[PDB]
């Protein structure tokens, strides 16, 4: 077994290899620096399938020694659990959480980038587009989401960036303020019906708060890069830029075949497990080994889609798993697309003559994550 990570993504590229496997119609076994060995899947069928096949388990891997990436071991969360627990859990915030109640975020959403611009061309020459406008904008959401008073907007974010560049004694005390301050905020709502009114409606207070942090971690930092990273690639392929400044129609489906072609992490996924044999790729995955995927080969598998590596704003479907598949499917999607739509929308439409401020190859990512961000995206206009 080969050992992975194939190579320490720098920028936001790929390693050849998965498009190898995924072609050769090989099931990869690689060994994993904690935990032992693992396979990994590459195509769009066999990422379909760990995704969504219930022969997969993300539970079996809580409190365990599992092909991991990171040597700390995970630690209940949602992602991390299967039917029916999960599923009276889903079942419940789904209720709450609503594909209405997040377009209905779009006129505010709207305000908040439209004013987010105002302010960073408001200021100097040149801008960086992470910490003036990237970042702010999914925070801004959350709360705003969450119902979170206008009056706390700020001390909230700031507890929310201190989770790194902040001590230990004050990483944890950020956790437990903001915490402490989610749970107050659905007492004061149990007495009121928005999000976390909605939520209270079967969920225990532990789920409720539980909900509302993951919500911040699953959606900030992941929404952040979204934004940063579509921006970048978007402006190293004017072709397509252009194609979205003469009509705007287009954006929704764009915003989707940016999120395809985008890797949304430095490498492949949590490991799932499999709790009864399996056949991906023509191997038997006996119960009880393990399996990471690589949703980028899967949203280029040319079996799925007609020139996979190429952009395109017209695709007939876009089934790619940017944001995941079946039971576990990403529950911002809606809201996601939303910021994203209204975040470049505004952001091309505003500015029509925006550039970068600096030679492309030479703006510089990170090396301390899991999930590909720019150190600092500078631009001109
Ligand atoms: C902006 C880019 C985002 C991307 C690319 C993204 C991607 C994903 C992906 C790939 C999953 C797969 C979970 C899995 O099957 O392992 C997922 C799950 C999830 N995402 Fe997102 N997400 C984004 C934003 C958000 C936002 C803004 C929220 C909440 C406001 C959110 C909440 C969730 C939740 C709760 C799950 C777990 C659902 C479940 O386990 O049933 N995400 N997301």
């Amino acid at each position: 077994a080969c050992p992975y990570p194939f190579a320490e993504m720098e920028r936001l590229e790929i390693h050849p290899e998965y498009n190898r496997l995924r072609d050769a119609g090989e099931l990869g076994r690689v060994l994993m620096p904690y935990g032992g060995e693992t396979w990994l899947a590459t195509s769009w069928e066999d990422v379909a399938k760990v995704f969504v096949d219930p022969r997969f388990s993300r539970s079996a891997t809580l409190g365990k020694d599992v092909p991991r990436v990171l040597p700390a071991i995970q630690q209940p969360v949602i992602m991390l659990m299967d039917p029916p627990e999960h599923t009276r859990l889903r079942r419940l915030a789904t209720k709450a959480l609503t594909s209405r109640r997040m377009e209905a975020l779009r006129p505010r959403t709207q305000e908040v980038a439209d004013d987010l611009i105002d302010k960073m061309l408001a200021k100097g020459a040149p801008a960086d587009l992470m910490e003036d406008f990237a970042l702010p904008l999914p925070i801004i959401m959350i709360c705003e989401l969450l119902g979170v008073p206008i009056e706390d907007q700020t001390k909230f974010r700031t507890w929310s960036d201190q989770m790194g560049a902040y001590s230990q004694e004050v990483v944890m005390a950020a956790g437990q303020s903001l915490y402490l301050y989610l749970s107050e905020l659905i007492a004061e709502r149990r007495k009121q019906n928005d999000l976390l009114g909605s939520l209270v409606r079967r969920l225990s207070e532990t789920e409720l708060v539980g909900f509302a942090v993951t919500l911040l971690i699953a959606g900030y930092e992941t929404t952040a890069n979204a934004i940063g990273n579509s921006v970048y690639t978007l402006l190293t392929h004017p072709e397509k830029l252009a194609e979205l400044r003469k009509d705007l129609s287009l954006i929704p489906k764009a915003v989707d075949e940016l999120l395809r072609i985008i890797p949304i992490a430095k490498q492949a996924s949590w490991v799932r497990m499999a709790v009864e044999d399996v056949e991906l790729s023509g191997t038997i995955v006996k119960a009880g080994e393990a399996v990471a995927i690589q949703t980028h080969s899967a949203n280029t598998d040319p079996k799925v889609y007609d020139h996979p590596e190429e952009i395109d704003f017209h695709r007939t479907s876009n089934p790619h798993m940017s944001l995941g598949h079946g039971a576990h499917h990403c529950m911002g999607a809606q809201l996601v697309r939303v910021e994203m739509q209204t975040a470049l929308g505004s952001l091309i439409s505003r500015i029509p003559a925006l550039r970068f401020a600096v030679p492309e190859p030479r703006i510089k990512f990170l090396r301390g994550r899991l999930v590909p961000s720019l150190e600092a995206l500078p631009l001109t206009w």
